């Protein structure tokens, strides 16, 4: 029948979703949320065997092992076994667009296990298999017989094995379609696998059963007050002995309890439900539950007789809150929040979309230790312990239904179109009857880019009948259709309107106030993180927190998509797109994270944390104003380290204890501070420390920083009359000057200074030479490709205009003596085609104290696009351990992305001025530097540079990290301006104006002498 | 202004000066100005200008130069914006041309007397047998910025003698959101800390 090809058949005797069930025998057990005897585990070691078609599968498999057979690990995906390549695809579909048929050539994988059931299991009661995902459609059987069939790859699907199954071993067979018509359904942006990728089950559950129960919690005005509402349903024979007793637990201590026989109130002309009921507790003085305070009670469920002998036992985390969108806030408890949110897919770089704890919970904490209290289930149900996780540790949900049609042409082709509105109504129906009891859900999501159909509008209206304790959301269509309660747009700038056709992304600003809008804004997607990206964060935060009705948004995203595969010497390295022979493919696109694979953080997660603090300062005097931005919580954990350096030399510090109530303030007074001796600019550094240890953080962890400039006095001395005069030599090749141990060698054929000596040693490899141009960024690159050139893109405007293959032209190069000093003056032109791109006037001044002055001045044509850098770079001939510095850092900083850094004196190895971004770019700069350090080198003055033994030519024509091969030396890149790196999106020029290098005329000086 | 550095050194076809300043105020240094000064053999001044703003002073309502020359001439040429009076925050309606007015009409008859005339975004000034050249700011009148400072109403102001020049590599937004507070946006206070300007005097 290819049930796998038709859309109207979803499942075959499949059991009814429901809340997670452990069915406890003893009710201690369920209170504390220990392991269900009843719960069993079929993950471990599975038989498993691949073919390229479901036709090619032996009859023989159903009734035994196949000895081709070889045995794995469940859960996985096979693709991390090597039975055939993952595949990387954006938007287009993996298979030909040809609905609902897929592929003859359907890569299939047959699992089995033998297993073990007592017979008590049997005697009496129901043994179902729940397969908590399966990628992406499947039929059963058990010991031979056909037991039924499943689609939707992110939601569990159970059968009852009851009539199937024998004391002692038993043998499941399970097929596994690659492709179904769900894949219609499923093409997120991701890496295409398959296979039994979840946990696999068996729970038994006794005839006489709870079926289902729903939790709600409903409060008074002030939140002082609330009532707990369960409703109970049950399947089996109902008596009047039987009864249900639901039970609210705040630690050890009971709340409430409360008993009922069944039998629900009249609900219409024929009766109501004899199979529920309802019971309600008071709670007077709750204690709420948040992201900032994780309070959690815990509600037991007892099924049982009147004689009080217990049937079965359920249970869940609650939560109590209230969520709701009113006068345009999405309120939380009856305070507006303020979403600092990330997108996270399920992804792992050795086990593909196989998810564990360690992962779930590593993941968990960074994002808590760098300030996101919110996360996207991109763009599916997430592994059922996800939600556990949030429940406790504290994280705003956004569950999403598992639909995404983005490859279908128009986008709503198949949400539009009423035939498949049952597979997508299963979709976000079972998701909510799964997940709508865990209180880390605040608002539902109908799926992801699939256009907007009126199959949207419907489940929209579903949902918000069904459960309206959340909103819903949905981006597709606009952003702003009548399937969502809030606007969601993804990558939505914060001034700039994009007025696309149809469904244009308005500022942000700006849509808010549209005629007659009146909904709160929060992306769903914003801030593409692509490799050295997030340039302009700050002024998506500086607006969240300007506007009341702007509410955040979920950055895209967490973590890269990047998988290990391993060298001819077993060495293990990062892939992207297309290294496993997949194609078509989208190559490095599927790495936008901020964090590496590994969990590494790239430096743009700094950035976040920084923006994303709960604490905002302001300084008046010696008065500093501390602003808490928390709703519910008193900084209870919260001290004040406040240092005040004279350029990086610490003059005064101190600490000062912080008790701030949510929403309030408190002034800090600065003791009286003494005046510095020497010239130079004070500065003071605030940072909030945690004394004590959280469930998510360590002891000192530092949640939040800020510095100010404090008083600067100009050095106004002059330096000592130096001893010794350079000395200059002419020869029709070169200018040489020389002083002491140390002499410059300028090339009069180039203009440039050619050669270095201290001593008899040469000190560079490379000339010293302007430079305008840098390894394109992913967001200088875009969707620009040699096959397909995006000539807006800016690396194509670049390489367009000459800018990576033009030649210096010197057009002067003289020498003068001064009564204590030589002056080299130099002037380039750097053309292409005939035309004059750049003009670059210099002149270097070597005194008697060794000192290289270099002034720099560059003319830029108007008419050519803006250069990525304006400075000079070198190959020193020296390779040193370590690199010092007296400005921002320590981490990676950009024009548009440095508000994170903080001046100050910073020394690291060499290796961490090197950002190993898995694709190769411009990496490492950091911004609002007075003083560098390398070796015996040091160099003065106000520029941003990066430092390291790979070449900006290197980076640019390497397309993976571990190809990358340390170059002789060190390669010096100094700036005297450097144009932002943008990253509102990753397909289109993202730069803001005001980091775009447009002056024209540009000046720098910068100083070189021996340390 | 207390001088620092002035040193003179003879070039191959030129001489250059060499300046160094701090302007200060009950010790306090708000301003170092460092400049250059080349004339060459072909009578040419070409005049280099950077200066340091001490990050916590108050940000400087311009950074350029002034002098009184000896000369009036009846006309000012130049090349920049105009032909009106035009600022930083207030120049979108002047545009890039060659102009050329009389004198007076690069004055600007305000009641009670201000800064006035400037002229921004000009690469060469054009007046009497003086000829400026760069990428500056400029005012030309009979008035000192201190007469026009000093002086209630416009009716009591007296041309000066010769005429008063002022050239800024720039100057601060003149603002207006209101006239009762600061509203001069950010991105036009002189904010920088180091500036940067040069310009060529000549004879034409
Ligand atoms: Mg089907
Ligand atoms: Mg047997
Ligand atoms: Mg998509
Ligand atoms: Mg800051
Ligand atoms: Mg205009
Ligand atoms: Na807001
Ligand atoms: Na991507
Ligand atoms: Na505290
Ligand atoms: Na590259
Ligand atoms: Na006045």
């Amino acid at each position: 029948r290819r049930d796998w090809e038709n859309p109207g058949v979803t499942q075959l005797n499949r059991l009814a979703a429901h809340p997670p069930f452990a069915s406890w025998r003893n009710s201690e057990e369920a209170r504390t949320d220990r392991p269900s005897q009843q719960l069993r585990s079929l993950n471990g070691e599975w038989r498993f065997a691949w073919f390229p078609a479901p036709e090619a599968v032996p009859e023989s498999w159903l009734e035994c092992d196949l000895p081709e057979a070889d045995t794995v690990v469940v859960p996985s995906n096979w693709q991390m076994h090597g039975y055939d390549a993952p595949i990387y695809t954006n938007v287009t579909y993996p298979i030909t667009v040809n609905p609902p048929f897929v592929p003859t050539e359907n890569p299939t994988g047959c699992y089995s296990l033998t297993f073990n059931v007592d017979e008590s299991w049997l005697q009496e009661g129901q043994t179902r298999i729940i397969f908590d995902g399966v990628n992406s459609a499947f039929h059963l059987w058990c010991n031979g017989r056909w037991v039924g069939y499943g689609q939707d790859s992110r939601l569990p699907s159970e059968f009852d094995l009851s009539a199937f199954l024998r004391a002692g071993e038993n043998r499941l067979a399970v097929m596994v379609l690659r492709w179904s018509d769900g894949s219609y359904l499923e093409d997120q942006d991701m890496w295409r696998m398959s296979g039994i990728f979840r946990d696999v089950s068996l729970l038994h559950k006794p005839t006489t059963q709870i079926s289902d129960f729903h939790v709600a919690t409903r409060f008074n005005d002030d939140f002082s007050r609330a009532v707990l509402e369960a409703e109970v349903q049950m399947c089996g024979e109902l008596r009047d002995y039987l009864r249900v007793t639901v039970s609210l637990w705040q630690g050890e201590t009971q709340v409430a309890s409360g008993t009922a026989p069944f039998g629900g109130e009249i609900i219409d002309e024929r009766g109501g439900y004899a199979d529920r009921v309802t019971l309600r507790l008071n709670v007077e003085n709750p204690k709420l539950w948040s992201a900032e305070i994780p309070n959690l009670y815990r509600a037991v469920v007892e099924l049982h007789t009147a004689d009080g002998t217990l049937i079965e036992a359920e249970a869940c985390d609650v939560g109590f809150r209230e969520v709701r969108i009113e006068n345009g806030l999405l309120l939380l408890n009856g305070k507006p929040l303020l979403i600092r949110g990330v997108n996270r897919h399920e992804h792992h770089p050795l086990h593909g979309q196989v998810m564990d704890e360690q992962t779930m919970v590593q993941d968990i904490l960074l994002m808590k230790q760098n300030n996101f209290n919110a996360v996207r289930c991109s763009h599916y149900p997430n592994h059922p312990l996800w939600y556990t996780l949030c429940d406790r540790y504290g994280l705003y949900v956004v569950d999403e239904a598992n639909i995404e049609t983005h490859g279908m042409v128009p986008m709503n082709r198949l949400t539009d179109d009423p035939r498949w509105l049952p597979a997508m109504s299963e979709r976000v129906t079972r998701m909510v009857q799964r997940d709508r009891n865990h209180p880390s859900v605040i608002i539902w999501s109908l799926g992801n880019e699939s256009g907007h159909g009126a199959n949207h509008d419907a489940l929209y209206r579903w949902i918000k009948s069904v459960d309206p304790s959340r909103p819903v959301q949905y981006e597709g269509g606009g952003a702003d259709t009548t399937a969502t309660d809030i606007i969601c747009p993804m990558y939505a700038r914060v001034d700039e309107d994009q007025p696309f056709p149809a469904v244009p992304k308005w500022s942000i600003k700006k849509w808010l106030s549209l005629p007659g809008e009146t909904r709160p804004l929060i992306l769903c997607e914003y801030a593409h993180a692509a490799g050295n990206s997030l340039g302009g964060f700050a002024k998506y935060w500086q607006a969240f927190r300007q506007y009341p009705r702007l509410q955040g948004g979920f950055v895209w995203d967490w973590v890269d998509q990047s998988l290990i595969k391993y060298d001819e010497n077993g060495n293990p390295w990062s892939a992207y797109g297309g290294d496993f022979g997949d194609t078509p493919n989208d190559r490095q696109f599927c790495m936008n994270g901020l964090v590496f694979a590994d969990r590494t953080p790239h430096p743009a997660l700094t950035e976040a944390k920084h923006q994303q603090q709960f604490f905002q300062f302001r300084l008046s005097g010696q008065t500093i104003e501390v602003t808490s931005e928390y709703l519910f919580r008193h900084s209870d954990n919260e001290l004040l380290h406040w240092m005040v350096a004279l350029d990086g030399k610490p003059l005064a510090s101190g600490e000062v204890p912080l008790d701030v109530a949510p929403q309030g303030k408190q002034l800090i007074e600065l003791p009286e501070l003494p005046q510095p001796e020497s010239a130079g600019q004070l500065w003071l550094t605030v940072r909030v420390v945690q004394p004590n240890a959280t469930a998510w953080s360590e002891a000192g962890h530092i949640s939040a920083w800020q510095q100010w400039r404090l008083a600067e006095n100009l050095s106004v001395t002059l330096p000592a009359a130096s001893h010794a005069i350079p000395h200059l030599t002419t020869s029709e090749m070169d200018f040489c000057i020389e002083l002491g141990n140390k002499r410059w060698q300028f090339n009069r054929q180039s203009g440039f200074l050619s050669q270095m000596w201290i001593g008899d040693k040469k000190q560079l490899l490379t000339p010293l030479r302007d430079q305008f141009t840098r390894a394109p960024l992913d967001n200088d690159i875009g969707v620009s490709e040699a096959t397909r050139i995006d000539p807006n893109a800016w690396v194509e405007r670049w390489k367009a205009a000459g800018h990576y293959q033009a030649e210096a032209a010197l057009l002067q190069c003289t020498a003068d003596t001064l009564a204590d000093a030589v002056l080299i003056t130099t002037a380039h032109a750097w053309q292409h085609q005939g035309k004059t791109l750049f003009i670059s006037r210099k002149t270097y001044r070597i005194d008697g104290s060794g000192q290289m002055a270099i002034t720099v001045d560059v003319e830029v044509a108007s008419d050519t696009p803006h250069p990525a850098r304006i400075g000079l770079n070198c190959q020193l001939a020296q390779v040193a351990e370590r690199v010092n510095w007296l400005g921002l850092g320590p981490q990676e900083n950009y024009p548009d992305r440095l508000t994170a850094a903080c001046f100050d004196r910073w020394d690291l190895p060499l290796s961490d001025m090197y950002t190993p971004y898995v694709f190769p770019s411009e990496n490492g700069l950091r911004c609002g530097t007075r003083e560098l350090n390398y070796g015996p080198h040091q160099w003065r003055g106000d520029f941003q540079f990066n430092i390291s033994r790979y070449s900006q030519q290197q980076l640019m024509e390497t397309s993976h990290r571990h190809l990358l091969h340390a170059e002789e030396g060190t390669w010096l890149n100094i700036d005297g301006f450097h144009m932002g790196i943008g990253g509102d999106d990753s397909w289109s020029p993202s730069v803001s104006a005001e980091f775009q290098l447009s002056a024209g005329r540009y000046h720098y000086q910068l100083v070189w002498c021996q340390k």
